[PDB]
């Protein structure tokens, strides 16, 4: 067994993510600051693996981890593999617009990776849809676990708009 971290991209693990994530939202909700939050989902990864195959699939997967990290510049972001193709970064600190330029900036270096797809068409290339949620912690039995739900009804949108996209939830 590894203890925080993802076998194979090597990314944190659900579990080591899920921990610093309410760490997180506790300290953002005595501070009173912005917390924001990335969920990102490899768009047609399902057709992906039925054609290429598994390990063209869990290769794409890690060339996606290393657009990942490249975007996790601060030392206080988190990234980790929720689960398949489901990734997600936590960003302390971090404003709507700041969150969502940085989604940008994923978005676009997984692009860059020019890793061949045939959906939505034949010479596609593999992409991304994110989503991306930002609050201030509140009173009440709200736990840190609404950010994600907001991130990925944020990602929802993104899929059903089209996909190679961020939505945004605010």
């Amino acid at each position: 067994a590894l203890m925080n971290s993802d076998g194979l991209t090597g990314l944190s693990n659900r579990r080591h993510f899920d921990e610093y994530l309410e760490m997180e939202w506790r300290r953002s909700l005595r501070e009173q600051s912005q917390l924001s939050l990335l969920m990102i989902d490899v768009d047609y990864f399902k057709s992906y693996n039925d054609t290429f195959g598994h390990v063209a699939g869990d290769e794409a997967l890690r060339q996606v981890a290393g657009a990942i990290r490249e975007g996790c510049s601060r030392s206080s972001d988190l990234a980790a593999r929720y689960g398949g193709e489901e990734f997600a970064m936590v960003l302390p600190g971090t404003s709507p617009g700041g969150a969502r330029l940085l989604a940008e900036k994923v978005r676009r270096t997984v692009e860059s990776l020019q890793i061949s797809h045939d959906q939505p068409r034949p010479g596609s290339h593999l992409t991304v849809s994110i989503g991306v949620s930002t609050l201030v912690p509140g009173g009440g039995g709200q736990t840190f676990r609404v950010l994600i739900e907001m991130a990925d009804q944020a990602l929802y949108q993104a899929k059903n708009n089209g996909r190679n996209q961020v939505g945004l939830m605010e």
